[PDB]
């Protein structure tokens, strides 16, 4: 509104602040990679979470993290509220392969207006608002100590989808197990599509993937939950995509009963 940017600014802030903590412990040569309540994981999920929530509970809206303390009746009157992962990919940090995310979306009757994925070790950022645009920006640590607002951050990145034509078809998977009906519809791809091939990416990576235009399709038939998705969702409707639910032309919906996510996948916007 007045409000909107500065609302998507303490997002993409949040996202930032929560990498930092993150990489903190992924960093630490103290850190003790085979441990719980004070294994890396649960700890940085902690100080993602806590740092997160330092600067979103000052906006008008709720909060409904994973790493968050509540029922359905207390939600399901918040016409407009953050979904938030602060540390996505669970695998990718324990193992150290590295792919993992921060995830904050605000969702409003249902639909992700706004997102921001951060991915820590490749310091790389994805914004969007709906009716501006996704982003991605490279290279970002933190924010300068002055003089930093959304339409500086917009300038500075890069609008999704970025240019590179090709001419084949490209499939984005898991780098974990993937379940037999995700395989089956790869399978089933790649019958369709002469020219194929299949690329990997850890977390909520795979979203962006197809908002940047680096792969045409991420079908996950798999369970996931809310807030894995809402915030790359939101990216890739700013860059020209959607996430359906799988087998339906209707997109993900939000603060629903149940926070999984049935089946979905991510492709362009269907005509
Ligand atoms: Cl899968």
């Amino acid at each position: 509104n007045l409000y909107f940017q500065s609302n998507a600014m303490a997002a993409i802030d949040a996202a930032l602040k929560a990498g930092e903590k993150i990489l903190s412990i992924y960093e630490d040569p103290k850190s003790d990679f085979e441990i719980a309540d004070n294994s890396p994981l649960t700890i940085a999920d902690r100080k993602a979470h806590e740092a997160i929530v330092a600067i979103l509970n000052e906006t008008p809206f709720p909060v409904l993290s994973e790493e968050g303390k509540m029922d359905y009746a207390v939600r399901r009157g918040w016409d407009t509220l953050w979904i938030v992962d602060p540390l996505d990919g669970t695998k990718e940090f324990i193992k150290r392969n590295g792919e993992f995310t921060v995830n904050i979306a605000l969702v409003q009757n249902a639909v992700p207006v706004m997102g921001v994925i951060y991915v820590p070790v490749k310091k790389e950022l994805y914004f969007a608002v709906e009716g501006t645009g996704a982003y991605k920006c490279s290279g970002i640590v933190g924010l300068e100590d002055e003089g930093v607002t959304l339409q500086q951050m917009i300038e500075k990145s890069e609008r999704m989808p970025l240019a590179d034509a090709r001419d084949h078809f490209i499939a984005v998977a898991s780098r974990s197990h993937l379940t037999p009906e995700t395989e089956t519809y790869i399978a089933d791809l790649k019958k369709k599509h002469g020219n194929v091939e299949l690329i990997s990416s850890g977390s909520s990576i795979k979203i962006c993937l197809v908002a940047e235009g680096k792969a045409d399709v991420y079908p996950r038939f798999a369970p996931t939950m809310e807030w894995d998705t809402a915030a790359g969702h939101a990216i890739a409707r700013a860059a020209g995509m959607e996430v359906y639910q799988a087998g339906k032309e209707e997109p993900l919906r939000y603060n629903k009963e149940d926070l999984l996510n049935p089946w979905f996948i991510v492709e362009a916007k269907r005509e």
